């Protein structure tokens, strides 16, 4: 592990985001960022905010510099609202740099604010195509490689701790690594397999086969990709396309069939609890998603285990039981392979090959019989037709 100083520098957990430490101004203003690799806006608490204990105040800063702008970004659950200007940056466990970077300075919000998730922002990392209110505002990571010489690659490894983390205990805690120019070796087992980035907007790959316990789900694999298949860090559940949604469901319902959940459970809502300790992992499958490599009709495959898709939480009545909630739900916008699916693997965003990797995480929760797995090469033909053209 070459990359000590950016090690375990992430905390947070898939329900509530995982978040690095930042500096904005001068002097220097702390505030704990989410990391968020589906948008692309550097966007702080700039205003008081009933679950904000700290926000960045812009008349602090000497280096503060207005842009006499303002950015509205709506989004599915919910918006932010805000003022542009640039400010001196920095991640005091990141790279050695300060650059200047855009930031967007929250004034209103509706739905963005996660009461005790202990960040007061979002790190957009993914590209200018999509960053608000259009592509010219530079996102974060773009600044970066442009004022430094930081490698244009970062790489992620989210760690959900297999049980719930109480206020205290997450705060504690070390949930992961963002390594910022480059790839940690300590940070993963195995080998690192690479699938194309497809176009450079969100961090769209593309899936082509889905197994369920081995079983083929047998779609026409764009429909897997529709409309699009992303990387999100900032999402917390596997989301696929109905169509696909309904057809997995089926089969991790047959799969763990000595069991009856009840619907609530399926649709992502109610939790389910097992007296302590005995939890059934062995009943449910794992679950393989294939990914088109970088080699002419080779692909390589990333199972994962029900302890990354059953996502830990309290019990209601904060008992000895072992709870989870089914983090796998349904899309109209495409796959999402949120922050549940990244718990089991280190994923390289390598920016400057166009490409993603994935290998086993050395933090994935699993059990003695089972491991999340990241294996290839397959044969897989006509894979460019998995993707999906509007
Ligand atoms: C899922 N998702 C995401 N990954 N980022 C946003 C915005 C997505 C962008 C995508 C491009 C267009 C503008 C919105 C924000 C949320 C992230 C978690 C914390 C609450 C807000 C979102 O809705």
């Amino acid at each position: 592990g070459s990359f000590v100083e950016m090690v375990d520098n992430l905390r947070g957990k898939s329900g509530q985001g995982y978040y690095v430490e930042m500096t904005v101004g001068s002097p220097p203003q702390t505030l704990n960022i989410l990391v968020d690799t589906g948008s692309s806006n550097f966007a702080v608490g700039a205003a008081p905010h009933p679950f904000l204990h700290r926000y960045y105040q812009r008349q602090l800063s000497s280096t503060y510099r207005d842009l006499r702008k303002g950015v509205y970004v709506p989004y599915t659950q919910g918006k932010w609202e805000g003022e542009l200007g640039t400010d001196l940056v920095s991640i005091p466990h990141g790279p050695n740099v300060t650059v200047r970077a855009n930031i967007a300075a929250i004034t209103e919000s509706d739905k963005f604010f996660i009461n005790g998730s202990n960040w007061e922002g979002i790190l957009g990392l993914a590209y200018a195509e999509i960053a608000r209110p259009d592509d010219s505002l530079e996102p974060f990571f773009d600044s970066l490689v442009k004022q430094t010489h930081v490698p244009n690659l970062f790489s992620l490894q989210l760690c959900g701790a297999g049980f719930p983390l109480n206020q205290s205990e997450v705060l504690a805690s070390v949930g992961g690594s963002m390594i910022i120019g480059g790839i940690d070796h300590s940070l993963y087992t195995g080998s690192l397999w690479y699938t194309p980035i497809r176009r450079e907007w969100y961090y769209e790959v593309i899936i082509v086969r889905v197994e369920i316990n081995g079983q083929d789900l047998k779609m026409d694999c764009k429909e897997y990709n529709y409309d699009k298949s992303i990387v999100d860090s900032g999402t917390t559940n596997l989301r696929l396309p109905k169509k696909v949604f309904e057809a997995a469901v089926k089969s991790i319902k047959a799969a763990s069939s000595t069991e009856k959940f009840p619907d609530g459970f399926w649709l992502g809502e109610q939790l389910v609890c097992w007296q302590a300790g005995t939890t059934p992992w062995n009943i449910f499958p794992v679950i393989s998603l294939y990914l088109m490599g970088e080699v002419t009709n080779q692909s390589f495959r990333i199972t994962i285990l029900p302890q990354q898709y059953l996502r830990p939480v309290e019990d209601v009545a904060t008992s000895q039981d072992d709870c989870y909630k089914f983090a796998i739900s349904q899309s109209s916008t495409g796959t999402v392979m949120g922050a549940v699916i990244m718990e089991g693997f280190y994923v390289v965003f390598d920016r400057a090959r166009k490409r993603i990797g994935f290998a086993v995480s050395a933090c994935h929760v699993h059990d003695e019989f089972r491991t999340a797995a990241v294996e290839g090469p397959f044969v897989t033909l006509d894979m460019e037709d998995c993707g999906y053209n509007i």
